[PDB]
């Protein structure tokens, strides 16, 4: 168990964090205060030519930038080695082999890279440097003090540039890369540059999905990402304008600085389309407009502004158009503004991509089962994403009716007010006539005057009448009952998840030490039995969590979602019956206040 | 490496996991499947009478027992061992010995423990079995398929028991041992015996504070104990009756079962006092009565029924006194009933312990540091605990806030209608006055119908003016407006939390390493070293910690707090006013419903 060393630092060589063909580099600690740092080793351009080379890097001060502290000579050999920040939690490619990641970041995540590496590009630009081959392996995460991901560019040693940026990007949104000849780029060197020239202009992806076969072209992001479609629509574009072949038409960078800075400068509003029982995050300027905000949400609902109503804990949300977003209620996706529309609306509900699993090769190979096992726990991570968001669905559906109906009642409760502040007016005009009467043109007056609004007060019953059968179908006995939400769909209290996690855990940890078993070349008798045994526990594992997942998770929630459609549309049906009614009121009300000062006479002297 | 068996199961000596005078315990695998199994070796009563007492405990199939599947004869010798089901997460000692269970564990998990371990005692008794020494040694945790704990019992070789049973659940409940001598009962055995015989009858608790000092006891449970109040006063006087000297005064099984049962069945209705600052957990049965739940509400906040006023969803919630508790809304610790009084209240807020830091001791020893480094982990837990429900109790306040506005505003405007209810009413029967008039007793009697009348008038012109002052209150500038609560304390974005467990992990991290250091009883130089630089560490990161949990979590809390008390005041003296403003609307609205059918007069024939 040898290690190298310098004056200030020493390491293990069995503590590699990295290899490559210049260098090695290793993880040590400083020699007298024990602390942590990267080591970068060169085994091996004149000396000077170096020195100062190494100055202008050590100047370099970054917070999206991996720290050069120092360069010192190894002790037995001279060749220059590198102290560098070391960076604990690794690199964007450790964080995308988690299955939990098997099909992008989580979009809060995604937002702090995407922010990360623009910053550090800018700055390398920003003193000319370019970095020639940024990839997720050059890519390092660190914890940041306020528990927020930090990522730090390493290992550099420009359109072209832009890139390799746009394959990361897209492979950190879906966790795969863009351009996927069949079995592998490497594999197939060949399909694949046909692929990346032949890629035609607007393309964000290219898949062969058969040996020698054709590429399925999709300008989309498939839909198992995880990203929100408001951020879809504005990441779209840009990767579509830097995976651009003819470099004739490059966006460039000033161009892709302001379209990201746009992008990063949004905050984001958490709606859900209650009528189509989905769930949309807003991208919006702090500057922009409720005009504009509700643009945006006709954007991903088809709700034109005009009919979007806004509901805010639990009660209603009037926005003054001109109110800017800074200054709007705070949201979270577990506390979002719900739209509804006075106008019919098809329930669409959560779409996500069916996915099977994989077959696991019986066949005993450490490199390929530790590839199977990323796969097929990846895809239960996705199950468990998935049950996770159909859960949310529902609890966020269940709060939002509750919510409507006590709004109706209110608007029910208002209009009841207002019955009752016009009989009041009719009946003090009405008993006033006779009360005055009992002070024969005049009489045939009279009548008209009475029988004429006689017929006000028997319009008034029509009303009255057709008011509690409102009320009677708001009770809990009521045609529009919640009490069905309760008894359909699943609850937190089912645990659903948390069994699927439990069986994601004991996936995970044997995905984690197959990794390790790959990693360790050849087995003793004993260790290759268990790998094959917990090779069939993934199988078993994973089997009984579809199922779970089909059977339990995915049933009740369609059934929720059927019993929801239909209940939606008596909801409108209500609704529309009872602004007819509200109207009514003030039909009658204008009509009543006409006869009331209806005194009209002309008298001697 | 060597390595025991027997003909169907296989164990390496290094992987033990118990170890006793009489057997050991080890980790091992069943030859055929590869499933892991607890192996008890005995190491070494007549042969047979062995047999049959091996059948009767083979028979016991319970939930919270430990399951024995067989026995057999180790190959190289013939002393029997047991194959026991295995526990990967160890014993309730290994759970207590996690710094976030310093101080107790979370309400939640003990509630867990308190039923497993009880369903296993009642196991044993209806068998006839006897546990001469429940422990939390003797407590196995397992992972059940809903991510829930099941606690199983093990290692058994009735009043007694009932002793070990309460010691291990104040244990469990506050992190601490409930009668403790200076330094260590072991330590000071005598001491114990005098504090344990010497107990004054009802005290829970004896500790020695200085050598050869005093004990101090109580009857009640710390205050760093995370139990709510709602279980502690149930919790209190069952612990008091087993914890009893005089075996005369026990309490016995039966009514153990029941009064255990009796919590158990009860469910947790949350609860926050607005004016108090301070959240609840209401624990009933759910046949128990809302009245009953009043009556609850008022032990634990000092609110009297008729006083209590409910919020939840932003919304007045009508409780029928009748109304079963399941049949109640949903509610969590962050989505609770929200209650109020129109009385006035002492502003209380969270009490919590205030408990700085241990000394870390420079002499350098394994087994000190690492029973040094629990405790200092263990105080910076409890800190972010507390951290995060002040956070909690901020949130709640602000939300709840924002809702009794709203509340008040319905009021507001239910109120202002009945005004234009009785406006209209009012100006109907005075403008048909004149308009009757212009048709000397009888002048004589008509001013008085008028000028009365026109006193009414003129005392809504004072209430007008007075409800528009009320308005001006609840607007966004009035003197009750709500902003303040946004500008001071602490807010989910500021991250403190999460900026505190980066502090956590980094020192728990090194705990769990100094507990590995411990276990390896001597260092090589260099780990030597390291272990005395993360010692440094550990009192760098909980010093900075600790300063900004109380320079700013506590700080700016206190200051929240302090607006709040005031605010509240605020808020007292308007609905006092409103309501003086809505019944004069109410004595107004009778008074003039007798002069509108003052119609009276005589008439010839
Ligand atoms: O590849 C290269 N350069 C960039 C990479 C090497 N450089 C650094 N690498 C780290 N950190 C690091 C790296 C890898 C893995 C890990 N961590 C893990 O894998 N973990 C954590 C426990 C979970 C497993 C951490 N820090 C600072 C630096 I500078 C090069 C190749 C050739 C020349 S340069
Ligand atoms: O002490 C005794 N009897 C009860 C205890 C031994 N019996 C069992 N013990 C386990 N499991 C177990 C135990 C200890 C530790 C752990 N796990 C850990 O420490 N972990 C997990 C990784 C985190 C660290 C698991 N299962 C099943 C059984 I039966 C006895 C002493 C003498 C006779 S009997
Ligand atoms: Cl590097
Ligand atoms: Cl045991
Ligand atoms: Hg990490
Ligand atoms: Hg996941
Ligand atoms: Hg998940
Ligand atoms: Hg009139
Ligand atoms: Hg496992
Ligand atoms: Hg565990
Ligand atoms: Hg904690
Ligand atoms: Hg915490
Ligand atoms: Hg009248
Ligand atoms: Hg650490």
């Amino acid at each position: 168990g040898s290690m190298q060393s310098t004056s200030n630092h020493l390491w293990l060589l069995s503590d590699i964090l990295g290899q490559g063909a210049t260098a090695n580099v290793f993880r040590g600690r400083h020699k007298k205060t024990g602390d942590l740092f990267a080591i970068k080793v060169f085994n091996n351009r004149p000396v000077d030519v170096q020195m100062r080379e190494f100055e202008v890097l050590k100047k370099l001060n970054h917070k999206n930038i991996v720290k050069l502290f120092a360069i010192e000579e190894e002790t037995t050999t001279r060749h220059k080695v590198l102290i560098m920040e070391f960076c604990p939690c690794g690199s964007l490619y450790t964080v995308l082999e988690e299955p939990s990641n098997a099909y992008g970041l989580p979009e809060s995540e995604f937002l702090i890279v995407l922010r990360d590496v623009v910053g550090g590009m800018n700055h390398l630009r920003e003193n000319g440097i370019v970095h020639r081959n940024i990839k997720p392996g050059n890519i390092m995460r660190v914890i940041g003090e306020d528990g927020q991901s930090v990522y730090k560019l390493t290992d550099f040693g420009a359109t072209v540039d832009l890139w390799s940026i746009g394959v990361t990007f897209y492979h950190a949104a879906t966790g795969s890369l863009p351009f996927r000849p069949f079995e592998g780029p490497r594999r197939n060197k060949e399909v694949m540059y046909k692929i990346i020239t032949g890629k035609p202009s607007g393309a964000i992806s290219g898949v062969q999905k058969a040996e020698n076969g054709p590429i399925d072209w999709s300008g989309d992001m498939p839909v198992s990402c995880s990203l929100s479609r408001g951020l879809q629509v504005l990441l779209t574009p840009v990767l579509a304008n830097i995976l651009e072949a003819d470099q004739e038409k490059c966006w460039g960078f000033d161009q892709f600085f302001a379209e990201t800075s746009d992008i990063l400068h949004r905050m984001v509003i958490h709606v859900f389309s209650l009528q189509q029982m989905t769930a949309h995050k807003i991208y919006i300027h702090s500057y922009n407009t409720a005009t504009i905000f509700h643009e945006l949400v006709y954007k991903q609902t088809k709700i034109i502004s005009s009919n979007q109503e806004l509901i805010y804990e639990g009660r209603r949300l009037v926005l003054e158009p001109g109110r800017l977003a800074q200054h709007f209620p705070k949201t979270t996706e577990e506390n979002p503004i719900f739209v509804v529309s006075r106008e019919p609306l098809n329930t669409i509900g959560l779409i996500y991509e069916k996915i099977s699993l994989p077959k696991v090769h019986p066949r005993y190979d450490l490199d390929g089962d530790a590839s199977m096992a990323k796969a097929i726990t990846g895809v239960v991570c996705y199950a468990c994403r998935i049950a996770s968001t159909l859960l949310l669905y529902q609890e966020l559906m269940r709060k939002g009716i509750r919510w409507l109906i006590e709004l109706i009642k209110d608007d029910y409760n208002e209009t009841v007010h207002k019955k009752t502040e016009v009989v009041i007016t009719l009946d003090f005009c009405i008993r006033n006539i006779e009360k005055t009467v009992k002070v024969a043109a005049e009489l045939g007056e009279i009548s008209d005057i009475h029988t004429k609004l006689l017929r006000l007060s028997s319009s008034q019953g029509t009303i009255e009448t057709s008011l509690q059968d409102i009320d009677s179908r708001l009770s809990p006995g009521g045609s529009l009952a919640d009490a069905w939400a309760h008894q359909e769909g699943t609850h937190p209290k089912d645990r659903n998840v948390e069994k699927l996690q439990v069986l994601l855990n004991c996936m995970t940890e044997i995905y984690y030490q197959f990794k390790k078993d790959k990693a360790e070349r050849r087995l003793a008798y004993n260790e290759e039995q268990i790998h094959k045994f917990d090779k069939q526990k993934l199988y078993y594992h994973a089997t009984k969590a579809m199922t779970h997942f089909t059977d339990e998770c995915v049933k009740k929630y369609e059934a929720f979602l059927n019993k929801s459609e239909e209940w939606i549309r008596k909801m409108l049906h209500l609704r529309k019956q009872l602004l007819s009614l509200t109207n009514q009121c003030f039909d009658i009300e204008e009509e009543v206040s006409k006869y009331q000062e209806y005194t009209n006479e002309l008298q001697e002297t």
